[PDB]
């Protein structure tokens, strides 16, 4: 289902940005890639970045704002979800890819 | 009602940004202010910027993407609206402020 991700890195309003995806899983992957890009910048000479779930969660907590909207066909509107919901959906995604 | 405005000025994805407001009218005012800021930049030595509705509509048409989401208490979800709906709500806003 069409999912819209809203991100505000810091208190600076001009940093507000968004991205959209065909599904919740792709959106969650998008959040992970955002963190991975941050890690690449903080570890520039490392071609392979590794992290544990708690570190990604800490990153999300540090963002000034992170939320998403998921399309619901029953009402043809977008259901809002907060940081905690996103953290949990990322967990299920990462644990599944691990067991896959 | 809480309204979220999504704007993508050009085909450049990094230009995607958003802003939110307490109401639809304040969001529409936000779109007008966005256009007014553009006009100020294109007419730097003019402290007073004036424009007709058709010019604002043309500006909106030129944006790569412009849409909004309005909270609906009945379902506790966000109703999506496109560029045309926004143009029309701006028209009603501007015509009212004119007759006020």
């Amino acid at each position: 289902s069409h999912t819209i991700l809203l991100v505000q890195p810091t208190k600076r309003p001009e940093g507000r940005t968004y991205a959209d995806y065909e599904s919740v899983n792709e959106c969650m992957e998008g959040v992970c890639k955002m963190y991975e890009e941050h890690l690449k910048r903080m570890n520039p000479n490392s071609p392979s970045i590794t992290y544990d779930i708690s570190q990604l969660f800490d990153f999300i907590d540090d963002l000034a704002d992170l939320s998403c909207l998921v399309y619901r066909a029953d009402t043809q509107t977008y259901q809002p979800y907060n940081k905690d919901w996103i953290k949990e959906k990322i967990y299920v995604l990462l644990r599944r890819q691990a067991q896959q």
